[PDB]
RNA sequence: AUUA
RNA sequence: UUA
């Protein structure tokens, strides 16, 4: 269906509304610039690849080139590969460029360059130099960038890319750069900010540096700026995982009163690790429109008791107050000022590491008629006591989060303590169910239904990775008559009634993975029907518990329509010979998605698929170690759409899937040991639409096995990684691959010739076998 | 340096003092004996091969043979692997042992076998045929076994085992075996226990069967009896992990009050799980030299309060009353009887799963003067309560067991709960004195007072609480003694590095599995609290995920043993950060260090001169390390052991020689190497162990291996590797056939993987004369 | 899990 | 392989 195969190792797109070809040669191990690239082409990609040099041969024939991505040819010692370094500098000859008269944005980072590449053409818009080797700018060297207005050359000069002298700009450096909107000079050791800049700047970034002062007059003319970021200039350095050298004498960063005054568009100023002590309200006078204000990581716990500051920003949205505690002190309560009270507008406040003993709910009563609050953070605080219940004045909230505490009777994992949490790389929850508290990650060992009292509203409650070390009867949640999503995993859950969670009447899911602790130890009751008085149950995870016996034979239900079970022992529950717990689910009516992966099921025993209910959809038997499967027994499960059975060790295939389940619509097979493909494998099976055998270990694939009116029904078929064997006999699917318009991943990289020996290594896409038709 | 390889894909073994010539052909996927065994040999094991059949050739040369192991070679169908199920059942030709005139020992188990084969020598003194389809035994198949003295009938009709009817014994079919010692019937369908038994008898097991009532003269004769097991009779069912059919009527297994008269010489009795509820003294009325009575999976909670019984076991050493509560009771104490004190025997006192509320000194009275009791076991109990200083009466005991309780301010995992524990295959701190085991309880705090009266202890285990802490070393201070710390699976938080300091006795330390506080970023951890433990050997410090470290160097002037596995120095040692490169340094006694798991892609410059003085063995395994500076190990000055197991390297050093001149054990399994350097091992003379298994070398020469370094190897291994068997391969090949050198696996992964003709083919086996023509 |  |  194809008269010319493609044969360019690279993703080629058309998105002919925009008139864009894009052709996206990301991660290809090339050498040089693949010959064949379509003339036409608008985007091209080459980040993360060993291209030496570029030069006018390297875009000679693309001239309607307007995105080039080389990115990270050559990236610098200490971030790159330790096992491909690279050897030398990117290259790049005179002229390179000059002749993409369209060229509108250019991405040069990560190639170890020296200096500003010269000859970019007038059309340029973006230019971007970051985690090169670049660190002194002179105005020379810019004059070429006239109509430019987005330009990064942060990570220039850092602890992971040292330039081991200060950064340097020539003054006025980027004045003439008329259009200049963004401007990113972050990670690289500069020392004062450079001026005069262009009042056109939106976005200025001078953080993670070395600047000790503001200049009363080095924001002047900006009256354009709409984000700066000056943070981790006198950076606070406790406990900080990075090198961190702060500005003498504790000092902070010295900002005149009066700095900010041209700044009336800025909506975001970020002050985040600036060690500073006072928050002046003179600095807010003529801002009247910021809406983001990080001042993290600082010491500012006595200003948090003041901060007057607070009353000249009455249209703020997001404060982060968080990482300011005195060191060594662990204070009694949180003194909020009541000044809070005049953030009309803030609908985000966080104010985790302030680090105190008890909250109480008068402390948050600045906070009670804040009408637009939405969040409030007050995570890693070393919490020993609170009232859960002062957060009835708190139902129009819609996050509640008191993570990381140690109460007792989203953002990344590493978010506050990273050195550059908006670093780019060399390529490219229950919130949802309503109001939720989390309480994860705390102390509380016991439950009792008075904890919750006043707190109806709630619609989702994490109590993950407490210590809850309890029988539940439902006697625990009485008051959370609204609640629609319990997260209790990581606690030591005790299922000795089966009337456990049964007043939580409205939960439509329940995880209770990684209760393993009593499952653990022989001879104890576990109740598993608990679900049947759970009427509006639709998905259930109990993964990684451990379970190899239950008292009860049967779980019911007449709702639940997922059920995770991975990481259990059904191993040990169907053990053969013994019958009694092989319709575990069969009464969960309306389960329609199954996940038994990483059960230890080497084989399944006769009456497991039977004993299934009878709406399974999607079942997952991945990562068991199935050395054996009867595929016949899928005629069983009359509604099976998915079937997983990734990494075991199956080595066959059914002689016909037709004849196994008409209704099986995507069988993943990956990471087997299929040697070959049955005879008939795949004749008339015409509901398939996926089919993973990705690494096998398969030599041949003949037509009979693959009858064409059932390949072109498939959305996609995987087939890298396996041991595809290039003879003469191998003619046929060697032509199809090289013709087909089914969509196969990896050709450029990993289907592939095992042999024989002349054409080992070699891509099948590539192959010649006109030998075999002499 | 061997004039004659060895083919055989057997082990033969030689043990000249006692004449026998051991060959082991276990799970060597053979279908067929092998021909050329020697004919000296003594002992021929075949156990897990698929050897269809037995004929008077199979052993026909082997006349010297003592002992024949041929079991599963035909599993049935429940028991064998269900990706290789045997096909038909071992057939066993006539005379196939007649003329085996020396053969003691026959194992057939496992074998699907459907009668006792016949025709066996009289020389014969063990007989095993466990696992067979034999559920019928008669007099008349029993002649042969004249001279029998053990013999094994049990596991051939059970639930994994179905024989669909009752076993049948013909009466005095055993009589006549006048030296038969031990007869083992257990997991068989028996009904009744079969009489008369030969009084020769020594250990007679019965057990998991469906006998419903012991006959008042059942056991009349057997005054040889030592072992008798006649548990899993009228099982107690409940919470039963196996398929359970319980005595109808709730009935126990009736036991006449005479029944044991006769058992003067009986040792240990078993009756777990028969459902009893009454332990008549009558039965111990006769027997005075009792030593091992387990009384387990019954119903004797109330019978624990009143105990009679015990006063006629003045010389027991065993004692077993697990698993007795009644269902649905949560007592409020435990009630023992007075006469417990009256066991003066006594080592050994196990009550799991009696199941109370709260443990008190008083309850344990009676227990004051059992001057010899060395181990009491009150684990799954669901204690909530216990003052632990009423164990002050008690110093004397080796282990005190509340694991698994619910306690707040070995035996296997699975035990008194498997279906036959003593089943045959196919094929701690207790050491350092008084042991406190608290371990998988809910402590979730811990004071001073909480030890008081308990200085003498040497381990305490509080592996699996919820003890979520920072320790400032004034939590143990009465534990002065204190010599094994098990903190495992807690939620230490190491604010300060005071921590554990007034545990001034301390050897090891386990804080393993104490990653919570370490997973939450800006939280301040004092890794340097090693100093103040002048005494600590080991630690383990496992599975932390220790990313930060407010202290930069960890400080022990004894500690030589230091686990470190399952954390992320990935982390601390992230390119351009030299802070932690000597994290290890000032450990200046640190003999071993394991730091595997800890996703060390690389090792940034410096982590090698950061190692302490003395290191010996150093694991870096499943670390994902796709590079290594071979070179950096000269630092190593002490380095016995690199293991590099399970990463990604691809190259080995050009000269180990002039890498590390002391190392003795280099482990580099799976890895993916595919070739080895010209002169690897040249003047590499004291490696003594090396692992290359599970890479995909192609080719070895002999430049790479001079054989003044390879005769010095205790073992080499090389399996699962890609070996490429064409003329260029002719020394390794001719090597490997003749070496002395230890090579496990070289009859069944010591492979061509080519070229073509010698795919599949064994090294061992390979002809390469075409290379000489 | 090739007698658990 | 800019975190
Ligand atoms: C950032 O700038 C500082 C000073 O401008 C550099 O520090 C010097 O580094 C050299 C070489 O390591 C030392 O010999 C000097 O003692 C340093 N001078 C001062 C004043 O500290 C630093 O190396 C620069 N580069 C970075 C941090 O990557
Ligand atoms: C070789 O076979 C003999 C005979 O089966 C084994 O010797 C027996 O070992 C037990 C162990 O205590 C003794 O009770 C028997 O009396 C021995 N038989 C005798 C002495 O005739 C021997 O262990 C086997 N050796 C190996 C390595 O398999
Ligand atoms: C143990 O023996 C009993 C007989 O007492 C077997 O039970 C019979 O099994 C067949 C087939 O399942 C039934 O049709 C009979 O009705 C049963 N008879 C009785 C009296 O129950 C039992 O299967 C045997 N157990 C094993 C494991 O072989
Ligand atoms: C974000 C805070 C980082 C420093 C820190 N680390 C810890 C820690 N591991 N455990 C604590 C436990 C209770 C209170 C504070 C801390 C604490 N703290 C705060 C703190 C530490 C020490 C002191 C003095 N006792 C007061 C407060
Ligand atoms: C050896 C024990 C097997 C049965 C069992 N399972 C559990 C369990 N999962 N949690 C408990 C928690 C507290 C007390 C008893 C049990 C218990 N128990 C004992 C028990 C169960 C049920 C009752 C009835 N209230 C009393 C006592
Ligand atoms: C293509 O490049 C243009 C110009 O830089 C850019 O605006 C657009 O987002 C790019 N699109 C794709 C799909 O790469
Ligand atoms: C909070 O602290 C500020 C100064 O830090 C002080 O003005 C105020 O009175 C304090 N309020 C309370 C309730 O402690
Ligand atoms: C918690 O506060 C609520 C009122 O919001 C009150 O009803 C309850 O008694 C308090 N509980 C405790 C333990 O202080
Ligand atoms: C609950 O919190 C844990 C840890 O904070 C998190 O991993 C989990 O995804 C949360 N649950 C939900 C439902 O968001
Ligand atoms: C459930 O347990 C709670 C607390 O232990 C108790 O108050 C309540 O009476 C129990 N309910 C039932 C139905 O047993
Ligand atoms: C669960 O099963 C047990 C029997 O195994 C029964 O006692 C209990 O009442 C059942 N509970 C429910 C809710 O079905
Ligand atoms: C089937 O379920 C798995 C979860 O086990 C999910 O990841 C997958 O996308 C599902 N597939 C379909 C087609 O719903
Ligand atoms: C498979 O083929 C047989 C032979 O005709 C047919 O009777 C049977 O119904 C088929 N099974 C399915 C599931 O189509
Ligand atoms: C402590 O108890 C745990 C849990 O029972 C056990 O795994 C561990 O081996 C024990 N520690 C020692 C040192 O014996
Ligand atoms: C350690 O802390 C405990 C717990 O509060 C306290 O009892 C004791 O005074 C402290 N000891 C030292 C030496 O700091
Ligand atoms: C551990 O090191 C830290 C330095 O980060 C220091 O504060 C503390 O006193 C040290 N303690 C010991 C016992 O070495």
């Amino acid at each position: 269906a194809r008269w010319f195969p493609k044969t360019l190792p690279c993703d080629v797109t058309l998105d002919v509304s925009k008139n864009h070809v894009i052709v996206d040669c990301t991660d290809k191990h090339l050498t040089e610039i693949p010959g064949g690239i379509p003339t036409n082409t608008t985007n091209l990609t080459l980040t993360i690849n060993h291209i030496p040099d570029i030069s006018p041969a390297s875009f000679h024939r693309l001239v309607h080139l307007v995105e080039i991505d080389f990115r990270c040819n050559c990236v610098p010692i200490r971030l790159g590969s330790k096992s491909n370094m690279c050897p030398r500098r990117l290259q790049i000859k005179p002229r390179s460029f000059s002749g993409l008269t369209y060229l509108k944005s250019l991405y040069l980072d990560g190639n170890q360059l020296l200096e500003i590449p010269q000859g970019l053409p007038p059309s340029l818009q973006l230019l971007s130099l970051e985690a090169n080797n670049i660190f002194s700018i002179r105005k020379e060297q810019l004059t070429e960038l006239a109509n430019i207005e987005i330009l990064y050359l942060g990570q220039n000069c850092y602890y992971r890319n040292p330039c081991y002298v200060s950064y340097s700009i020539e003054k006025d450096a980027f004045l003439n750069l008329t259009k200049l909107k963004v401007l990113s000079l972050k990670d690289n050791n500069v020392t004062t900010v450079p001026t005069v800049l262009p009042s056109t700047l939106t976005e200025l970034y001078l953080y993670n540096n070395m600047i000790a002062e503001i200049q009363e007059d080095d924001f002047n003319n900006l009256n354009q700026l709409q984000i700066l970021d000056l943070s981790g200039n006198c950076p606070r350095c406790y406990n900080a995982p990075f090198p961190c050298t702060p500005c003498k004498n504790n000092s902070p960063l010295q900002i005149p009163v009066n700095a900010f005054d041209a700044l009336t568009e800025l909506k975001v100023l970020r002050l985040h690790s600036n060690s500073l002590q006072h928050v002046p309200p003179r600095w807010f006078k003529n801002i009247n429109n910021l809406q983001e204000l990080d001042l993290s990581q600082n010491f500012l716990a006595k200003e948090i008791g003041d901060a007057k500051f607070l009353h000249f920003l009455p249209n703020l949205i997001q404060l982060d107050l968080s990482f300011n505690f005195e060191l060594q002190v662990y204070r009694a309560s949180m003194n909020l000022s009541q000044a809070f009270s005049s953030l009309k507008s803030l609908k985000i406040l966080r104010i985790r590491g302030y680090v105190f003993k008890e909250l109480k709910s008068f402390q948050l009563s600045p906070l009670h008629n804040l009408q637009n609050l939405e969040v409030l953070d007050l995570g890693t605080n070393f919490i020993k006591i609170a009232n859960l219940s002062m957060f009835k004045q708190f139902k129009r909230l819609k996050v509640i989060d008191l993570s990381v505490n140690k109460i007792s009777p989203v953002l990344e994992q590493l978010y506050y303590f990273r050195y550059d949490k908006y670093a780019r790389s060399c390529r490219f929850s229950c919130y949802k169910y309503g109001q939720t508290l989390d309480l994860s990650k705390n102390s509380i060992f016991f439950i009792k239904s008075s904890d919750f009292q006043h707190l109806s509203f709630l619609k989702c409650l994490n109590l993950s990775g407490n210590l809850i070390s309890q029988t539940l009867n439902g006697s625990e949640f009485q008051p959370l008559a609204e609640l629609r999503y319990l997260d209790f995993s990581n606690n030591r859950l005790d299922l000795l009634h089966s009337t456990a969670f049964e007043e939580l009447r409205k939960l439509e899911v329940l995880d209770i993975s990684s209760n393993s602790h009593y499952f653990q130890s022989e001879g104890i009751t576990h109740m598993l029907n608990f679900t049947k008085n759970l009427k509006v149950l639709q998905k259930l995870m109990m993964n990684d518990n451990d379970i190899s016996s239950s008292t009860s034979r049967t779980m019911e239900s007449e709702s639940l329509r997922t059920l995770e079970f991975r990481g259990n022992h059904l191993d040990v529950l169907w053990r053969d010979g013994d019958n009694r717990y092989l319709q575990l689910f069969k009464n969960l009516l309306k389960l329609e998605e199954l996940d038994i992966s990483k059960n230890s099921l080497s084989f399944l025993p006769s009456g497991v698929f039977d004993g299934m209910p009878p709406n399974l959809k999607n079942l997952s038997l991945a990562k068991n170690g199935l050395k054996s499967f009867i595929w016949e027994k899928l005629r069983y499960l009359k509604n099976l759409e998915t079937l997983d059975l990734s990494h075991n060790q199956l080595t066959t295939v059914p002689e016909r899937l037709s004849n196994c389940s008409r209704s099986l619509k995507n069988l993943i097979l990956k990471n087997n040991q299929i040697r070959s493909l049955t005879k008939y494998f795949l004749q008339d099976a015409f509901q398939l639409r996926y089919l993973d055998l990705s690494s096998n270990k398969i030599q041949m694939i003949q037509k009979t096995s693959f009858p064409e009116n059932v390949l072109n029904n498939l959305k996609m078929l995987l087939l890298h990684h396996n041991r595809f064997l290039c003879t003469c006999d191998a003619v046929w699917f060697v032509w199809w691959v090289q013709h087909t318009e089914v969509t196969i991943p990896y050709l450029a990289t990993d289907v592939t010739c095992v042999g024989p020996g002349a054409h080992k290594g070699q891509s099948v896409i590539s192959l010649d076998l006109y030998t075999c038709e002499l």
